């Protein structure tokens, strides 16, 4: 055992070499007309792929030092974790460009702290500008276009997402399931979806699937906060002996009643999902009642006499059966913030009847607060869940398409939340052609003016040059700005056209916001008209990740590899 | 086969290892420290900013140079996972002083006078820092020391501050691992006396330096366990039960101090032998209180239950040996101040007992009895703070656990007479107030009271007097010249000229506590902006650095088993 330590410029240069390797291999696949990359498998078959994520997940350099940069970019972009969303391919290129431009300056006797400050400020200001340059999603064609673009121009899966959003609402919970066929079929099933998820993520340290999937679970819906573990202990023991999945929907969960026995034992012999009731006030009662009618769980609450702290005294109410007090559901899917449950085929009529009653109450009350509360309740009760059965020609193609669908759906969700901006890298070019660099310059100048003259003391002038601080801050800003034409230029270059000249045309022609070059038809058109649009969150995340990684590498001053 | 190396070569290689540790740790000094990349063979690289976490992984392939690294990893308790606050600064000061001293020793100089000067400078500086401390009075002071000693973590700092405000000026705090990511804070009724681990040998298995047992069975007595055959049935019963056992006796005779043997040789029986809390008759009363907090049948000859011959006539005990003991929720045995979390069942009994004691407080005039009874009631009541620490990973839990332990220990040392301006200005004060002349005067007097006392040429032929004095003051100068490294390194890591910051602080106007805040790039008052450190941390930093430097200077040989 022995470590090898390396500091300063050498460390930054090796990390930069790894980053540049990842970018040099990924930028070739940017755009729909990206080039192909051949990967030889020792299993005996070579694969020619054009997807940047698949190629990036296999890049690894023999140089243990340079490989650090590769691993760093594989983890910062969530590529190694198999959760890398859309835009990571562009993030690699932008990150490498910004990091190289910054490191070349830092290694030349410059100060990295002011450059990092300028990079971070430029990132924040550019994110605000991109937010101010976004447009909301209104028509269905917008959803179809964003889904197809975020799906590497896959019309089939794009249409699937579009139809999943049309037959459902703009808050539809879509579940991705594996299929045995070669086509991606779409189904719909009635269910309930609220706005609560997995409170303590440690519940996933057994199964590492980022979600919870339990089939035919028994529900225990209450209204109080489960504090005394000896209050629900008999039900817990019963389900621990039968080994059946259990879901508990309480209001809160005392500190010690969720760690001493729930999380540590589920990794032993018990299936429990502790979700909290979704509420903003007393409305919790109504939502819990709806959940108890959807699954027939016998609403537990002190208001209805059934107190969760003494269920042994009233043992002659629920017919002495601790299980007749519980409910049932087909499938339970608990995400980070949106629990979903598929209603059983038996209660279908009951809930339907309840829905009718609620409708009868909707046209019988005024003041707009009861009508809005009832409207939200009816919309939640009569909701649904879209099931996308994804398939492929191989076992690995299924997982690839699964990741593709996950990234596309996440992009569509971020697009229904925040707006959308024209694709093709024109959004990055707008901040360059509209002179936003002068705005960030003015911002750094004001931030330094409120600190230099304001502090009436020359104590800060000798510990550092003021003009040098301004020059370095604006230097970092210039570095972040000058590395925005790489996306569109690389996309056009991979298609076989002069990328730099395309950028020059887009920057010199003052057309509306969104004027770009379509590589599928090699023609200069309007992006928002032909449907080439991206979600604002994707672009914002791309620039934020690139700037954060660049600043982190600039701040890094030491490397340790266990080999000497 | 061994490889032996002496003198300057050995010292130079040890210094190279020490310098490696310092060069890798000083980059994280201060809140604006730089990042360090550590590659794990698992496949994931980690960007860390904590000096302790990075120092625990530095290891050189050079078996000889690696010795210095290991030396500093053990002297600062880093390898033992007991490194408190200030170790990051201790590394830098130790390396600077050690290099300055070795460079002088290697030039045919004498290391003994330099070592003497270093030790004297350390003692004098410690006394000066003690005289430069201020008492802690307001709660904001506790919050500030906790936040600063916690690597500027407002959450954990506030947790410690609230644990000390909502509790007494002792705050028995227990640190436990949690499954959540939000470090929660709880309070639980309990009993805390002034006894600890009478024999640290019980820690040769667990490297946690403390004892934490959940749902233990208590056996509280009043006599001295002299015959092991008096508790042998209970030990045999517990040999079958994999349940924790705690025995609170009065003296625990020499040979009955074998339970620790069965507990370590095979962990078959788990026994914690704590001693009586008081020195005298009050121990009986305290033991009775302990027997009321836990359902323990107080053993003593005055109440008839004698621990010797429990099979005598005219007794009640049915030889059962089991219901005679008590129970508790959790038992925490530290080096001192043992803690027991009261059970949710005996609570009312204790309340009643407390009330009875109060009835005796307003019924007696003897002030000594009212004081003893008041302390007893205060001990019965009270609470214990439980800090459930968590993280985003399994290793982050232990990392935050060590962080919380170091921060709480710093606050404990600060509640005593300890409070000093942060930012390394305390090290700069001994430089700005010409204290070097004070240490010079001390060595001059210590040598004058010895030079004119012999009145013969016996000491002048065995060594130059002026050279000896010059070397002693040389060691003192070495210790003094290495005090601006803390503030300079912090300012340098922040992106500003560190040396110029030190010159400004020393060449400032007439102020005392005036420093440079790197978080808001401004020269302000440390005591005003809450940037304060515990005097014990600074004292330990200087003492450890000087001790390690002197030890390295005295070393004259190295042996590595290789070639
Ligand atoms: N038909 C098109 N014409 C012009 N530009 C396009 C077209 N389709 C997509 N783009 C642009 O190409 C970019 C997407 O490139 P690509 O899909 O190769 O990688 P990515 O989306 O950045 O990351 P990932 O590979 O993970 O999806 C988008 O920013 C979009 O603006
Ligand atoms: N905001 C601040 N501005 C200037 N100096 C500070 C500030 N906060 C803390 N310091 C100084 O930095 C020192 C603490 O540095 P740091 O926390 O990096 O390592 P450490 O506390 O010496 O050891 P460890 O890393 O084990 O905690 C303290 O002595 C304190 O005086
Ligand atoms: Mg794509
Ligand atoms: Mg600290």
């Amino acid at each position: 055992k022995g470590k090898d330590i390396i500091y300063g410029n050498e460390c930054r240069n090796e990390l930069l070499k790894g980053i540049l390797t990842v970018s040099d291999v990924v930028k070739l696949t940017l755009g729909p007309r990206g080039r192909n990359v051949l990967l030889e498998k020792e299993y005996g078959s070579p694969l020619i792929i054009n997807d940047g994520v698949t190629i990036a997940k296999q890049i690894s350099l023999k140089d243990r030092k340079k490989n650090n940069g590769v691993k760093l970019m594989q983890e910062s972009t969530q590529i190694s974790n198999d959760k890398a969303g859309d835009g990571t391919s562009s993030t690699a290129l932008m990150t490498a460009t910004i990091t190289k431009k910054g490191i070349e300056q830092v290694n030349r006797n410059h100060n990295p702290i002011p450059i990092q400050r300028g990079i971070q400020l430029a990132s924040k200001m550019i994110i605000e500008k991109i937010k101010s340059l976004s447009t909301p999603i209104k028509t269905y064609k917008d959803i179809l276009n964003i889904a197809t673009i975020a799906s590497n121009n896959d019309v089939h899966m794009g249409q699937i997402i579009a139809n999943a959003y049309d037959k459902l609402g703009k808050n539809a919970a879509i579940i991705l399931d594996d299929n045995a066929d070669i086509n991606d079929k779409l189904e719909f099933t009635e269910g309930y979806n609220f706005d609560r998820g997995i409170i303590n993520p440690y519940l996933l340290y057994n199964e590492n699937k980022d979600y919870i999937e339990y089939s035919q679970v028994s529900t225990l819906i209450t209204d109080q906060n489960i504090d005394n573990i000896q209050s629900i202990l008999p039900i817990l023991e019963i389900f621990a002996k039968n080994k059946q999945p259990l879901c508990i929907i309480a209001d809160d969960f005392s500190n010690e009643v969720l760690q001493t026995l729930i999380i540590n034992k589920l990794k032993g012999a018990i299936k429990v999902v502790p979700i909290r009731a979704p509420s903003f006030g007393d409305r919790r009662k109504d939502y819990l009642k709806d959940l108890c009618i959807v699954t027939n769980s016998k609403y537990i609450s002190a208001d209805v006499g059934l107190d969760l702290n003494n269920l042994h005294n009233q043992m002659s109410s629920f017919d002495n059966n601790y299980l007749s007090l519980l409910g049932s559901a087909n499938t339970l899917i608990v995400k980070k913030d949106r629990t979903s449950l598929i209603t059983k085929e038996e209660y279908k009529k009951e809930i339907d009847e309840r829905i009718n009653v609620l409708k009868k109450e909707y046209e019988e009350t005024t003041s707009k607060y009861d009508k809005e509360k009832l409207n939200e309740r009816i919309a939640a009760l009569s909701g649904g869940i879209a099931k996308i059965l994804i398939g492929g020609n191989s076992e690995t193609e299924q997982k690839e398409r699964k990741f593709k669908y996950e990234a596309a759906t996440n992009a569509v969700k971020s697009a229904i939340d925040i707006g959308y901006v024209p694709g093709g890298g024109v959004t990055y070019l707008e901040i360059i052609k509209s002179n936003f660099i002068q705005e960030i310059h003015k911002k750094i100048e004001e931030d330094l003016q409120i600190s230099s003259n304001n502090d009436e003391k020359k104590y800060l002038e000798l510990i550092g040059n003021l003009e040098s601080e301004m020059e370095l801050q604006k230097m970092g800003a210039n570095i972040v700005v000058s590395s925005l034409d790489v996306i569109t230029k690389q996309i056009a270059d991979n298609a076989g056209v002069n990328g730099d000249n395309v950028v020059k045309i887009i920057l010199n022609s003052k057309d509306k916001y969104g004027f770009g070059y379509d590589v599928n038809t090699n023609k200069f058109v309007n992006m928002v008209e032909k449907g080439i649009i991206d979600s604002t969150n994707v672009i914002i995340s791309v620039i934020k990740n690139s700037c954060s990684i660049a600043s982190m590498v600039l701040t890094t001053e030491c490397m340790m590899v266990d080999h000497e």
